[PDB]
């Protein structure tokens, strides 16, 4: 059953992503606890999870907790270099979820995968579709396509024909759609054919969404804002458990472990600008500083620069030190950070990478596409590219694609096990609550993040891993700094 | 009227002023911007806050705002006697500090710079504004208030004043002993006194975590008798004076009441909050093997993640060499931890007050030798092991104690915070109705101001910063001129 | 070159070739080496032999060599060291004949370290002129093998220590030995004057690492060495760049890609702190993990210490630490007894020359003990008493080198700046060999001119701006303005 | 008292000073326990120029304990702690002649009174032993012997004595014409004092990079009167005092000669030796971006390697915050450097000699303006600009011009390389042949005694070593006890 549904690269890889899935358990044991405390409990049981979120070993263990814990799931990536095939393969090998994701997928593919995730087939029988009950996403893919797909069946029905804007390859400004919006609308108007009402059926058994990163944060914020959200949904990326831990320190270490296996040369004394000093900035640069490299930081926060200056960090405008830097890593968040002009100043072989989610942070389509540009592959998902003019070259790690995940394994165990926690208890409040979910009277939905106190315990489950002997406060000391002796500790407010 | 130790030291202490004052950017362009237009004119002010050279830039700046002056230090130890003789001089601000009080002049002199006077008959007023650090001032204010409604109830001094055990039986602090003394006074001289001054009063900026949990406790129990501003929580105090000031000036502290090496050495810090992280992060930037010790599972988790070794104190006391509180809370080191560290282990507290360490304790331990090794350093002697541990300024904060506390760039930061929280209190003070709401509030400054007070010292280090296109602004969903993050960013 | 090489396949070579080109960026000595001496060619009709592994950085050194004018037989010094597209690019260019490839049985190692020194003139057979060695096996194969050919003689007859499985004291020998011992017998029996006659044409060798010039000192001390020696490890910009800051960042990538977990908070022991051990200490700690120092020479004991690192001894930390490296250079640092000591899933691995640091073998032949292949290279032992795993990085290999791809080009260009001025020394020094009369050879080390030389070349590539002593500076501290700038004791 | 010294009533805090310091001097604290009762310097007479801090009064007090006589002066003016030499005199351990801000004259003075004993009737003598630090008292002995002959060949003052300039013509610095006015009064006192002294004196033990210097200088031209040996170059010596000593007492130093805030600052150390590393670490501790100067390509490239810019002076003289000197050479910062520098630059020396920086040209400027801002911190305005710099010091090392210098635990591993080559020495004295050979050496302490002294301070920082098999040492080629790296081994 599982096995014929799923489409992934080799199920003979299935033994190997099962070992590493035990080994990266002895780190993660947020998760193992909430398996060992639900799994015969089973909190969400009955419940149709679809997930879009890198495949990889970590989320394999993610994965199977939620299936532990009684839910039935679907799976894809949320990048197209992001897989990996042994942690696909144990999963459907294990019968854990249906999968659809593997390693260097198409861009087309790629939506392809998040729509057949999106698809569950009626469990009262025959060819009747529904979508799912509730959504592990990681950049708002998922979010965006039922969005999207609900807009597009509106447009559908108003003019009674395929809205245009999903025929054309031109942008409303008129510049051409990236590769992405093209793929996107495309199986967008192929399920208006098949069934213009797929995506407003789903919302009846849809409960909420878990979001795991800043990008996909703000891509929720600007629905709830404009009133457009629907469905609730949980911020997972600012659990302080989360976005202080994962974003910076997981960061930390898969930074540079992209780097070491796309970039031949020592970071050692080069020039290494990071683009952004937020989160995923602050744990790029300690640990390229950790090896030897004068890292060099660009902002556009007034704060955030000057605590990278407090770190003894060089903080310039690119235009500024372009074409004296090694290597340009972008953490932003943002897009056009590093455009075609700022390449064609670069000194020869200068590499270029991006951690943020989205590759749009590097003009990779103005640079693929310059007119005379010569390109060759070094090696797997790294590119040299030549301009015809002056015959420099500038190296681009996996198309400009986070780099710790399309040219490494991404984070360690560990951190994504706190993040993973904070996403399994996110699911089980969803599934709770899904009753106060009332579409007719209650048409208005927003974003929320975890209690401190979930917070507190997700950083508990994990202190025995490294050996932390914690101290616990007397009567009158927890009377003295007015807390709870199993906290809260801190208020609300409060920044770590 | 000023009581100060010496005013042939202002010379120096302008000269400091001045070259501090080369960093102090925020502070300076707020002189320029607004010494002409004056928002503070005619506000009487009352400080309370440590009377370095730091801090005499800060009331230089209130008084060319407008602003009329009176100013205490909120330590004992704290004041820079050069410092204090420059603001009198200039005659910037009548001043009640120096270096060493006594405890019993510590409350003598805030008492006094709560008290304004002239033609106003010929009596007594309170200040309009408060400076507070620690929460001293607001303090007094309302155990004054508390005292005198006790006053009036029974028509007698209230006896909780009179005595020199607590609602226990355990020794009063000498910090609480006298203030209560100087509450008791003043019910004599004037039963009106406190209450009589909350009609002028239009608010509170406090400057550290320990005076926020003050007013927090208050606020919770409707007792708040005046608006506040939590100037702590601004993202341009609490992460960088809190963090990177302590880095500094903590081994600034240690380098001069502490002849050892840190090299090597098991340092142990207490506590992993704002000030622990800078502690940690300057120990082991000259060799510490830093150790942490925490109640909080979130922080516990950050110092491993920075290769800390994280344990309880009953488990490293006897090993470790070095032990720093950074807590904001009590009886983190008693006397029976003491007892256990190892030969000629050094103690200091870097926390707010000196309630961390039990000083009282290891003080009146029978047949104690105590020894003074340098000025405000004591080694004291076990009669039974014959041990001995080195307290740094009798568990005072030893930054301030020991040495000048943060450099001018954190404190203009710190301070710009300051001024531009006195003036939102002023300019709203119309707002205040006593006759019907008396229901006080604690707020922060705005992000916008926060990240004000960044630009304002980003040339000071050369920072070049990035504009935004509006295609980018769109994009991420913010104005080209900021607030650049949401308001539950942490940093 | 083609027609004779043994590698695993030679459509890897444009791959390889690019690489080089990318790597050239950054090797500046010896793209200066090639520019400044190719017309001339200072080792014109030189035949080396390297024993070192093959990687990008290493085929650049042998395109130097090449381009200097050396005919070229090349092997790696590990079973798992060799890059593949690194030897193609070789084979393809006609720059050397190549006999190595990723993932040798150790039986191959010795037959293609055999066939790296062994030199046919269209008939008979010859040796290398010039040895580039790391970790002292050429040395040691040519040394162990003039020993077989004169116990051979004098008894007439293949010798006994030759054709067991056991030493003197009925202990198993090494695989290594066994599979050396083996080649000498066949070479016996093929040439029975093989290694002897070598000699006559022999003029040096230039040895990379500590273990190799250990190996050297012994032979020296005893009167032993057969041929001249140089001492490249010793050179400044070698030991003190190459072994610290190369395992600074290789070390962690060879962590990266065999250990899945986080290094961040974990109890992390550093056996050994020499050259290795403190670069090793530093990227470690440069990532959040907490390392733990054990020595057996107080003065590196106290430098860890003033680094904020404890200090103490395995037997102390074996149960409580998560991941072991050995950085030693000695061995049975890490014995089966203290495995089954260790916490489940603890990750061990050498990042010494030889696999000798941990007892690998013992591991491997522990009665009932289960062995699980994780990924390539990475193999998870369970005992069958406690049922607790240990995970082995690279079958105790350098694990730099065996789970990754070693110390970047920066450091290997100034290494091997020094490896091909050193073959230059030897070679331009050859007719003053004497092997009638002086039989008595040692060990030398480059001059610090040319070590201020080599750092010189790569200044460059970093954008350093060094300052230059006026006359009257240079007089005070009693320099020439061109140096050398220090002591020949000066430490760095 | 014969002895100089600023205040004998400051002799308990040296004496509980060095108590406390003691707990961290194992090596000096073991020497005397185990050689006190031996005493193989007895009957030597030693004559110290080395700083006297409370470290160095541990090492007289063990030079005492161990048998010897001795006289001592600072090797700076500013370095002496007088608590340190008030109790060295109180005890009876040492004549002194030093206290804390000498002047020029006073210095060579005393440098002189030190170099000078009485014979057992009314005759002088010299010492038997030197302990020296930077070579002055080496150079004083050498200087005095040439101006001897000199005097004799022309029975008559050599003229260069009191020329005022040098043999370019370009004013001798004011320690030369100082040291010249003490020579030239010695030799119209008695004209063989110097020549006298050869026939006891058996040698000297040199501390310090700059003082190796110039004995390698005299060696080589064959011009050296007596043996030497090399501290500096002990492993325990150069790596652990020049390297972590500076790394913390650095910032010392600037922490109180510098008011302003180091996080941030582009801080150049020029030199990056033994010294310059040590203070490039402590600066980027505490949040300072570091730029190196260096000649030397092979420092230069280790800069790089730790992440430091490496650019030439002037490149950088007019952004730069903060200049450190670590250079032991001459003129590195000149005049024309400092007025391109910006508002308030610091400039400030770590190196044995103030000459790194025009000091000189600095204070002899045309219209130069000069202001004390604190006690030795000056800051100098110049008239065409009026852009101030600040000088720690006046240029003299500032670790122990502005701060105490290193603390205990490196300095015991330098004095205890220290008192064994004064062991050694003493021990050799009958191989000292004045009528047979006159060609003397510098040699250093073994390998055996480098290991030795680290042994003697693993138990302060709980060290655990690990001890080989047989097995193991024979696989390594080393004893079990050491030594365990070859000669040229550069740790
Ligand atoms: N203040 C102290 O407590 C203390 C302690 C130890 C040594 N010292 C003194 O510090 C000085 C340096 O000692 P060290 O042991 O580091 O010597 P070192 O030889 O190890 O370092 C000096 C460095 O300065 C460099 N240099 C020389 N001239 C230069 C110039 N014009 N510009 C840039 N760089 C230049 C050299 O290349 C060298 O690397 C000496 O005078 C020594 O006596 C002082
Ligand atoms: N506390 C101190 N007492 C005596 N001398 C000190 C001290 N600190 C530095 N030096 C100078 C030494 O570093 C000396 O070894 C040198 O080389 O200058
Ligand atoms: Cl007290
Ligand atoms: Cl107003
Ligand atoms: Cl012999
Ligand atoms: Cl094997």
């Amino acid at each position: 059953a599982y096995k014929m549904e799923s489409r992934i690269k080799d199920i003979s890889l299935a033994e190997f992503g099962l070992q590493d899935m035990e080994i990266a358990k002895t780190d993660m044991m947020g998760l193992v606890e909430l398996q060992r405390k639900y799994r015969d409990s089973k909190p969400l049981k009955g419940a149709r999870i679809t997930g879009s979120l890198h495949l990889t070993i970590e989320t394999s263990v993610l994965v199977e907790t939620l299936y532990e814990l009684g839910a039935e799931i679907r799976w894809c990536s949320c990048n197209i270099y992001s897989t990996q095939d042994h942690a696909a393969a144990a999963l459907v090998k294990k019968n854990i979820a249906t999968v659809f994701a593997w390693k260097n997928e198409t861009i087309e593919d790629y939506w392809v995968c998040l729509n057949d995730a999106m698809t569950w087939r009626n469990p009262n029988d025959k060819d009747k579709i529904c979508g799912p009950n509730l959504i592990v996403d990681d950049g708002g893919d998922a979010t965006l396509i039922l969005h999207e797909g609900v807009k597009a069946e509106i447009e559908y029905e108003k003019y009674n024909k395929i809205p245009e804007y999903l025929e054309t390859e031109l942008d409303e400004n008129g510049k051409q759609l990236s590769m992405d919006l093209k793929c996107m609308y495309k199986v967008l108007k192929m399920e208006l054919l098949k069934n213009p009402f797929r995506w407003r059926g789903m919302l009846k058994d849809l409960y909420g969404v878990s979001e795991e990163t800043t990008t996909g944060v703000l891509r929720l914020k600007i629905m709830e804002s404009e009133g457009k959200l629907l469905l609730p949904a949980i911020n997972v990326n600012d659990s302080v458990t989360k976005s202080k831990f994962d974003n910076t320190y997981g960061c930390r270490q898969s930074l540079l472990h992209g780097l070491f296996n796309g970039c031949i040369q020592m970071l050692a004394g080069k020039k290494i600008v990071v683009l952004g000093y937020g989160e995923v900035g602050k744990g790029c640069a300690q640990g390229l500083s950790g090896v030897g490299a004068r890292v060099i930081v660009t902002e556009i926060d007034p704060i955030c620069a000057l605590q990278a200056s407090m770190e003894g960090y060089q903080v310039s405008v690119l235009e500024d030190v372009v074409s004296e830097a090694d290597i340009f890593i972008t953490a932003t968040g943002n897009k056009d950070v590093i455009t075609v002009e700022h390449m064609r100043k670069m000194k020869e072989n200068a590499y270029i990478a991006n951690i943020g989610h989205f590759d749009d942070e590097i003009d990779v389509y103005g640079l693929e596409n310059y007119p005379g540009i010569k390109v060759i592959e070094v090696k797997q998902n790294v590119h040299k590219f030549t301009f015809p003019d002056t015959q420099k070259s500038v190296i681009l790690l996996c198309k400009g694609r986070l780099v710790n995940l399309g040219c490494a394994t991404g984070h360690p165990p560990l951190v994504m096990s706190m993040s993973f926690t904070n996403q399994v208890l996110a699911q089980m409040d969803l599934w709770k609550s899904r009753e106060l979910v009332d579409r007719s009277k209650n048409t208005r939905f927003f974003v929320k993040k975890l209690s401190k106190e979930l917070d507190e315990y997700v950083a508990r489950l994990h202190l025995d891993v490294l050996g932390i002997k914690l101290t616990k406060l007397t009567e009158t000391q927890a009377k003295y700094i007015n807390v709870s002796i199993n906290g809260p500790y801190k208020s609300e407010d409060y920044r770590y």
